[PDB]
Formats: structure tokens, C-alpha cells, sequence
């Protein structure tokens, strides 16, 4: 079609000119340092450069196992790979945790349910993998940041629930979430529409892509039509009033109180400053409000996971 | 119109040139140990790449708050970014100071009032969050160099006088300038035709980019024309008989003695050198007369801080 | 020839493919701390870039000299350099190794003969230079992965036989191999029309520009036709099942079984993961796996030096 | 002239070739390690990037004054830059010496006189500017390679002799030679017919920009036109057989011997292997022999150094 291809390449020239500032931002930034990692795990048998995981360690280990954090990368679900939040993940890293970051393949090449599959079967890797190399799979942090925080909210859904397991063509992974930690989500994708900007005004276009035209991903694009019914773990909320998507962080926390789901949040007031942008906890984790942001985010998993081990009579 | 599109041509040339030199110098520079930085922060809710900022710390911290610099960068009003002055502004802050130095957006986009207008939101965005992570701003040195000492001048004028303020629509900023250094300033660009070089050629054309035709940004472009009637800081202005503006520096002098400004110099004589070049304290931190120079420009700062606290009873 | 040409093209477009995923990774892949390089040294009279090497020493040598290991990079004969192989060499020689890696010239420019001329002339370069340089020659490993398993495989067979040393035009040089090492080789290149693949499906192509159209070439292109009849040192077979040219490894134990050749094995099972691709320890050195097998191959290589030192009453 | 762009567009298309070679060289080779380098002193009163020089030191001094070394890179007369043997000064840096090296204009723009004058401005300011910072100008090694070893050899015998300094519009400056080593030196341009190779084949084109047309030029373009009646400092010629200029090399030994010059060699046999190519040691500072070719040169130079000091009664 025409216009579709026109929409494509409107989108794309979007996401290169994002492309363009990433690349300068990591020329540079500081590093974090004192980390290790080991790269370009292929998580299922396919060359698709995508389907590939990065894990990240601290370089001197207290213990032979560390509790794990999940990452899973935004860029409006036609950008990024496992290498965008490397600078984010070794900062995690670096407090003494166990990170795993994927690729995933991306829009138009695959919709939504070609994303969640991938991502699935990087946590099924790393429940195969990940224990004989560093992984405390007991205690697991997922996040996500902006259309990431939007697939992680549904991945935290479909683990639960066999009903979204089949819809989804997944089988449940053998651990569990701990904390579910979304930075600034897009989890409401169906309300782009009613802000401003590039994707909002590009909406129907990024939900037609998403759902590549299964009804049955059409009814379930958004957490509001995922978290119906479901016990969940508890969520923590990150973003703030100068997010360019806070009317999404606003929509969620309404489905979390229409749900009864457990949350914290760390939502950073416009008095705080214009520089407290879209996922700036990711983009310069080097920042002071970075550090305390994502410190806050594991101590909070921290305490949840203490929780656990005196809960289960092994503190 | 014809000309005008060429005349930009010919300055963007030029400037391309210097970008390529500065590309090179860059790659091969020694660069200043012991630093950390921040990088990248909006200080405006804006997506202009140019309206953000670097901080620059000591990587081991003697004290929580350090005695603060901000470095204006040059390039002639119409090239630079928050990165040309990154090796300088590393020495600096490796010397246990908080330095913070900005982008600004650059001709012909904007005019003068829009790079005055940049400037002052970066010492406002400071004023707000610089003392959370470490910047003292009861102590403040302000420099520039080139174009920068040029804006530095003109900043440091409008910071005292409610008129200018209004003229250049900008709020004064909840801290003083200790000291205003200016190295090799262009603070008198209507005498920019009687030197030479590719500046003062194209002279014409700069002053009209600067005032964007306004009258009053023309009456207001000098040093000369801000400076009356008003009670300034301490100014040091660096440079020497070698800067390829030394004409300026020695207009300036003359302009400092009618108005009784308050100064002190670290003028090179010819015979130190061909080697010291229009900014090249700058250009080459690691230099023995650039560490002889800035040291100077900081231990100056450092007395007239000293003497300010003695004076408030806080010593 | 139109065909011809055609074929050569689709060949070199395969290759700049895997040459851009090879700079990707090691453009993120962390590099083995510890390890000195001494690099470019031409092994004859020529300023062909490809006939040179690299060698590898730990940064701080126990002993004088230190065990040799001898690499010969892959790439399906018609790819890669000295360089390609540079993060596991500095791996191997982190352990306590005296490393030699080198180039030899590629198809179509040369035929199967001018790479094993290439190799045992940089054979014979060490042993003229390497022991006043570190290298221990009395206890050699040589080791070669995919194509390089290939050659690696037949410069084994070749150093034992006056007769094949006549037909490849080199003489025996003066050590001898204590351990070969295969890493997923290609070994039986004629065998390479019953798989799947991108070389299997252009493998007469391949086929002919190894032999160069001479017979006795085609003759003796296979381990299986340089094999027989000759007293060998032990081979180590390393691969798996998730190897894409594991059918070569198969193939291999075969000849190995009905040639009464000694050898040992390090072959991964489907169920270890897909990650464990062709060459993955090879291409991933800092993977535990990695670490697992390219140490058992280490450790292997000592206890045969051992026994040696043993056997010639050199304890 | 038709056939003389033409005969320059070859000449600069085989220097494009050793540029890559030389790009390629130094993104891999090892760097040394425990420098410290200053970088782009302008040596005189111009914008001429080649008008340019480095410095470079031991990262730690053990005194405050270093023994001198000046470095004189190659490149035919038409290729080259300041950077060009930036390992091998960091090299001889690291032992203990205070070394500059410099840019100077190329052929075609100038001929062998402003090659010679930049040359000299380069000593002229270090005369001036080196003591200050760390140059001990008491004792100082002159060293080039290949056209550096041919205009070093011109350079020494032009500061001894008033009537050459009149030709080549230079002034003496104040300070003597110790040594000269040259290394691989094209001494004798006009005998480059007599072998083969690019430089030899392109020889009346080399010789007629070198010389610019100026008899005087012609007269004083060779060691052995320049050597005559003059008193000189102690020589030291590196190489060896497999040198691709080593007939340059024989030939300036009969000249040394012809006119009495007091000399030593470092000439590595064939033998020695055929890595020792034309100025390996400059190239691969990292190899041993390069380490023990370098080393002789620094203790020949502490020798006389020595020598020096114990006949002006100052050991
Ligand atoms: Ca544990
Ligand atoms: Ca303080
Ligand atoms: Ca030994
Ligand atoms: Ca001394
Ligand atoms: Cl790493
Ligand atoms: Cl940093
Ligand atoms: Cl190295
Ligand atoms: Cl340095």
C-alpha cells in the first residue's frame, strides 16, 4: 500500500533520528564500572540477531549467586536491542545483582505475540541456564522501560494466567516475578491517541502493527485487558510529571486501583526538574535522581525478597 | 536572498574546518584524569539537543559542596555544542571544583537575546539543582572564552542591572559571579573590521545574525554598551600577544579603565611563544602554560572567595 | 565466466555478512586483561598483508619460556586474518601460553597448496624465532577451528609424511605437535553436499576453488585421504550438537575410529543449549562454557606434555 | 603537465595504500604505556597544520631535566605528520627521555629547503621553549627514518656549517648533536634508479620535487654532497639486509668511511629473519628486536652522553 509504506517510512526516520542521539549520548557517557558480561547468547536455535541475550555481573562476586534482575528494552516496539540499556544493566549490575537483557524481534517483521514469544523464551534460557552461572532465580526483579515497561506489564500477566499462555502461544516459565518495575510504560497503548507527540499521533498505525490483525491481540494490547482476574506480584511505578508519557503512568495506576494490584511508586514531581525526562533513570543512570531511582527500585526488591525467605523459613 | 544564503555557506565552511580540527585534537589529546561527569541534562522542557549541559566533578570528593566554575564555550556564535570544552572544564573540576558548562543554541537560528536567554536558564536550572549534588554557588567563578567571553561579559552585566534583564528577557539568577574570567573575549565585535582574519572579514554579517535586526540588541551587542553605570564583579582577562584577538583584549582594556572595572591579567608576551594561540589554555589543558594559566585564573578565584568569606564572617 | 563470477559474488556476499557480525561482536565483547601482543610480523620475504602473524604472551611470564599453542583462524577458506581469532589467542595465552596466530592467503587467490604453504612457512618462522622469544617448542599445541580445523588437521598429517610434504611443496619443520585440537571443523570438506547450509549449498564451488583443478589436490583434500598410514600425534575433538557442522564431527569420529586414530572429545549435547553454536568458544571466550572447554583443552595439552617430560626423563 | 598530475596521482595513490597500512598498524599495535605527550605546539606564526610538533615524557620523571631526543619521521618527503611515529617516541619517552618529534610541510607544496626550514624552526623553538619544561639540550639524540634519516643527515651536517646554513636560509640553533642515528636512512636520493621498488622507479619525479628546480638544491640533496670538510657529531646507522633501501645503507657506509665520520652500526644479518623489514623498529617498537635495537641506540647515546660530562668536568 502506498500510505502504508509512506507510515513505515515516517516512523522509521523517527526512530533513526532516536538512533542517531543514542549513539551520541553513549560516546559519552560514563561507564559503570567493576562489571563483567558475557554477550550475543543466541536464546533459541535462529541466527536472527535478535534473538540474542546479554547477561551482566558484578566483577567480584560476594556469592556464588546474586538475586536477578530482567530487563526488558523500549523504543516503541520497532527499536533497540540487547545492547540499548547496556550502560542501565551494568549499573544494576554493579550493586551486586545478576542481569539478564534481550533483543527481541521487532515491528513490522513480527507483532506483539512474535515479541512476547521471544521474550519468553529468553526467561525459559535463562531458568535452563542461568542458576549454573550466578542466577538466584528464587528472587527475580523484571523491568521494563516505556514500550518495554509495557511488555514486561503483560509478560508479569501472562505468566499467571493459562488462558494467556495459550493466546499467546508461551508456556510458563519456572520461576517467578518478584517485583515487576515499570519505567515510564506505554502500558495502555490504545490511549496513544489522546497526548501529543510521535507516537501518539502515529497511534493507529503502531496498534495495527502490534496487533497484526488478530482480534485476539486486539482485545489484549493493553494491561487493562490482561490483569482482570489474575493474582499478581507487586509492581512498582517509576516516571514523573515531566515524562512525556506521564498521561500513560496516570492511566495505569487508575487499572491498578480498579484491579486491587499491589504498587509502590517513585514519581518524580515537575519541581524536580525539566531534565527528569522520559526513562532518564535509563538513559544516564550516572545522574544523582538516577542512582536514587534505581537504588530505591532494589532495595525495594530487596525487601520483597527478605519478605520471601522469612515467609518460606529461610532467612 | 543570494548573497545571504552564501555568506552563511562561507561561514558554515569555515566552521566546518575548525570542527574537523577540533575532531583531531580531541583524538589525540591527553585527557585529564580523576574526573567524573554527568552529562546531558535538560535545563528547559525542550528537545533542542543545544538547551542542555555537562557537570564535571573530582572523582574523590574533599568536601560535599566544591567552590563552583561555568564555562561559556566559543566558536563564533554559530558552532559549539556542551562538549567543545569538555577537556578543559575535566581539568578544572579535577583541580576539586564543580564545573558546569553549557550548550546554547547557535546563529542563525536564534539571535543574541536567544543565546542570552539559554545561558540564563542553565544558571537557573544550577540555582535549583546544583547544590543537591555538590555545586557551592556562594562561590562562583564564571568563564568564556572567545565568543563565550563575549557572552561571559555580557551575562555578567545583565546579572546586575534590572534594565538589561528586561531587555534581554531574563530573570536574574539567586547567586553572584565571584570572579568573571575571560579568555582571548571577542567582547567588542562592532570593532571586529578593523583586525583581520575569516571573522573580521565577514564581520557585517555576524553583527546582523547577532542583533537579528532588534535595535536594541544592536545598541546592546558591546561590552562598552553594557558595562555602564554598573557595579560588576572582579574580571581577570587571559590571553596574550599571540591570540589572533589580541586587538580585542586590548579594546577591552580600555573599556575596563573608563568604566573603573575591577581587574587583574595573565596576558602572554610574544616572546613566550607562537605556541600560544588564540585559546589554547583551552584548546591544550595539558600544556605547562595552560596549567600555569588556569591555575592562576583558580588560585585568583580561590583569594577573592577567601577574602568574601572573611568579609561574612564564615572563614 | 559469467556463472563463475556470479558464484564468486554470492560466496563474498555470505562472507562481508559474517565480517559485520564479527565486528559487532568484538566491537562489544569483553577483551582477556593481562595479556601482551606483538603484531605484523612477516613470516617471509613479501608484503602480502596476509602472510604475517600475531603473537600472545600473559602480561607477566612465571618461566622464560611458556608451552606453545598454534592457531589457525577459520572463515571457509576464503575469509579472515590474523586478527580474527585475537580475543580467544589472548584468552589461551592469560593462562600461561606462548601464543602464535597467523594469516595465509585466501580462495580464489590462492588454491589449497598456498595455504598450507602460508602455514608451514609460519610454522617454520617459529622455529626459527619464537624460542628466544618465549616460545617453547618442545610441547606444542596446534589448533584450528571450522576451516581452520580443516587445515589444522591436514598440517598434522602433512608434518609427519616425506610424501605429502612433497605433493603440498614443504618441508617438515623442526617441532612436533604434542596435541591437535579441532574446534567444529570442517575436515571432510566433500561430505559437505549432505547437510544444510549456506557452504553446503555452493560446496562444489568451494570444493573447486580448494583444489585449483589439480588432481592431486582433489586427491588428498579430506583427512580421510592424508590419514592413512601414518603414526599421529592425539587429536581433541571439540563441537556439539548444536554445531551447524556437526555432521562433520560425526563424520570425523568415523575416520578417526577406522584409522585407529588417538584422540579424546569435548562434544556438548543439544540439551546444554542452543547458545553453544558452531566455534562458540572461539568466537565467546569469556562464556563459562567457553571457559570449561578451552581449559579442558589447555589442561589435556599439559598431561600429554607431562607424560612427555616423563618419557624423557625431563620432569 | 599532462604526464606530471599524472605521475604525482601515482605517487599519492601508493602513500594512500601505506596510510591504511599505517591506520591499520595502530589500531591494533600495543601502545606504551606510563607516557604522557603534549600535543599541536605550533612552532612558528602560522595555521599550517604540519607547522606543528609533539612532546612526550616518562609519566613519572626521576629528574627535572631529561636527556633530549629529536625525532625526524618518514614518509618518502610527500606522507607524514607529527603523529605519524607517535609509539616510538612514547617508547623512547618511557625510558627516560624527553622527546619531540614534528610536523614539516610535504612535497609537492614545498621542496627539500622548506622541509629543511621547518626543521630548524622546530629545533629554534625547542631551543627556546624545551629547557622550561623538561628538556635537557646539554645532551640530544637527532633520529630519522628513511626520508627522516635523509633529512636528518642533512640536518646535521647544515647546523655545523655556516655557507649551508646561508643556502637553506636557516640560522644555527644553540645546541649540538650528540648522536645521529638513522634509521633505514634514503641518504643518497640520487642512487634511488639503481634498486627497485616504488621510490626507485618514481625517482626522477622525487628528485625533481625535492630538488624544486634549484640547482643549489641538486648540488646539496645527497649526505655525501653536504658531508665535505666538516667537523660532525658521532653517527649511528640501524638496519639490516632485509631492509628494502639496504643499498642506501651500503651506500652511506662508503661515504661515512670516505670522510673520516665516526660511526657505529646496528645492521641485523638476513639471517635475523625476514620481519626485519624496512624501519621495523619504528614501526613495532614492541617487538624484541626492535626493544634491543632502540635500547642500543639510547645507551650509545648515554655513552657519549657520559663522555661528554666527564670531559666538561661535570660527571
Ligand atoms: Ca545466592
Ligand atoms: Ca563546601
Ligand atoms: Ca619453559
Ligand atoms: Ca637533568
Ligand atoms: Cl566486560
Ligand atoms: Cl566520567
Ligand atoms: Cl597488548
Ligand atoms: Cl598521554
Amino acid at each position: 500500500m502506498a500510505d502504508e509504506e509512506a507510515m513505515l517510512a515516517k516512523v522509521q526516520a523517527s526512530w533513526a533520528q532516536t538512533a542517531a542521539r543514542d549513539k551520541a549520548r553513549y560516546a559519552d557517557e560514563r561507564v559503570p564500572e567493576d562489571v563483567h558480561w558475557e554477550t550475543e547468547y543466541r536464546y533459541e536455535q535462529s541466527a536472527d540477531p535478535q534473538q540474542t541475550l546479554n547477561l551482566y555481573y558484578p566483577a567480584k562476586r560476594r556469592n556464588a549467586t546474586m538475586p536477578t534482575v530482567i530487563d526488558i528494552h523500549g523504543g516503541g516496539w520497532f527499536y533497540g536491542d540487547r545492547n540499548l540499556n547496556r550502560n542501565y544493566c551494568r549499573y544494576l549490575a554493579s550493586q551486586g545483582y545478576a542481569v539478564m537483557g534481550m533483543g527481541y524481534r521487532l515491528l513490522p517483521d513480527v507483532d506483539l505475540r512474535g515479541q512476547i514469544q521471544d521474550i519468553f523464551a529468553s526467561l525459559r534460557w535463562l531458568s535452563h541456564f542461568g542458576p549454573q552461572r550466578g542466577f538466584d532465580l528464587d528472587h527475580v526483579l523484571l523491568t521494563g522501560d516505556s514500550a518495554g515497561g509495557h511488555l514486561a506489564s503483560l509478560v508479569a500477566c501472562i505468566q499467571q494466567s493459562a488462558e494467556l499462555q495459550e493466546l499467546f502461544g508461551v508456556s510458563r516459565v519456572n520461576f517467578n516475578f518478584t517485583l515487576v518495575a515499570l519505567v515510564c510504560p506505554v502500558a495502555e497503548p490504545s490511549k496513544l491517541p489522546e497526548a501529543a507527540g510521535d507516537m501518539s499521533d502515529m497511534a493507529a498505525f503502531y496498534l495495527d502493527k502490534l496487533s497484526g490483525g488478530d482480534q485476539a491481540l486486539v482485545d489484549h494490547l493493553n494491561f487493562s485487558q490482561v490483569v482482570k482476574g489474575l493474582d499478581l506480584p507487586p509492581f512498582m511505578l517509576i516516571g514523573g510529571q515531566n515524562d512525556s508519557f506521564y498521561l500513560q503512568s496516570q492511566a495505569l495506576l487508575k487499572v491498578f486501583d480498579a484491579n486491587h494490584v499491589t504498587y509502590t511508586t517513585k514519581l518524580w514531581p515537575a519541581s524536580a526538574g525539566p531534565h527528569l525526562k522520559h526513562v532518564f533513570n535509563v538513559q544516564h543512570w550516572e545522574w544523582p535522581e538516577s542512582i536514587e531511582t534505581n537504588l530505591e527500585m532494589l532495595r525495594t526488591f530487596d525487601a520483597l525478597s527478605k519478605q520471601q525467605d522469612q515467609a518460606e523459613e529461610n532467612e
